[PDB]
């Protein structure tokens, strides 16, 4: 059901992209480690690797991560209360400008979910957005944490240009999702989390970089459920997004679903920048 087009890597203008991003939510750091994680991402080669559900608890980082000399800036968020749950890392070349955590809500910065990295032409965010839950028992609080998201990248992107990467927890359109009727009510398909996605796009503004690239392209999807080999009858979500303000859309060479890449349920996203 889904191959991937080849890498286009020069933007409209014919300029080379200079600037790799990959995200991808490992479904537990050590646990991805294991499954040979590290391995596909050597052979990426990223500039900058944003990781989501990290689940670290301890006192240290797998010793493999020091490993890394073309990602030796790293930063690092889990929950105050770390206990293998959450958690993001942001692995990047280039030492950024600054490196803050967060979105400067308390109520909402205490699951460590959030990392901003500014960098000279733009600010990058990697994010793990709180999932709605099962039964929706969490679908109150995520429309506030969505809310607060929202406004706090709109800040941001009003004094620089924005990339957002991560799991953001929706799939966004009937086309992000290989069953859409059924999973209307939901965790991540819910109208309150497509609402919510569909806004985030507006208010900041934001555009979604694979989806404006590819806007037909049906059966791209970055999570499928470990129960009943779903992966293997592509039978998916799109959780993981490259949302870009839309001054970088001249810049955007290509949105990238490694459909390929094991570790974990969700497989990598990659974005290629001219900048
Ligand atoms: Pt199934
Ligand atoms: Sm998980
Ligand atoms: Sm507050
Ligand atoms: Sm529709
Ligand atoms: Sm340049």
């Amino acid at each position: 059901l889904y191959e991937d087009p080849p890498d286009q890597k020069t933007s409209p203008s014919g300029k080379p992209a200079t600037l790799k991003i990959c995200s991808w939510n490992v479904d537990g750091l050590r646990a991805w480690i294991k499954k040979k994680g590290l391995d596909w991402v050597k052979e990426e080669a990223p500039d900058i690797l944003c990781l989501q559900e990290t689940k670290c608890s301890e006192n240290k980082l797998p010793a493999e991560l020091q490993e890394l000399p073309g990602l030796s800036h790293q930063y690092w968020s889990a929950p105050s209360d770390k206990e293998g749950y959450s958690g993001v890392g942001l692995l990047s070349r280039q030492c950024p400008l600054k490196v803050s955590y967060g979105i400067g809500d308390e109520e909402h910065d205490q699951e460590g979910r959030v990392i901003v990295a500014e960098f000279d032409s733009f600010v990058l965010v990697t994010a793990y957005v709180p999932n709605a839950g099962r039964g929706l028992v969490r679908l109150e609080y995520r429309q506030r944490w969505d809310e607060a998201f929202r406004k706090f990248l709109k800040g941001l992107a009003s004094r620089k240009p924005l990339v957002l990467c991560g799991d953001l927890n929706v799939a966004h359109e009937e086309i992000d999702l290989r069953n859409p009727k059924g999973n209307k009510k939901n965790a991540g398909f819910t109208p309150q989390e497509r609402q919510g996605f569909g806004e985030l796009l507006q208010a900041v503004p934001l555009a979604d970089s694979f989806r404006h690239l590819y806007p037909n392209t049906p059966y791209a999807y970055t999570f499928w459920t470990y129960m009943m080999n779903a992966r293997s009858k592509n039978v998916g979500w799109r959780l993981d997004y490259f949302l870009l303000s839309h001054s970088l859309l001249p810049a955007l060479c290509d949105s990238k679903i490694r459909s390929k890449a094991l570790g974990s349920d969700h497989c990598p996203i990659t974005l290629y920048l001219a900048l």
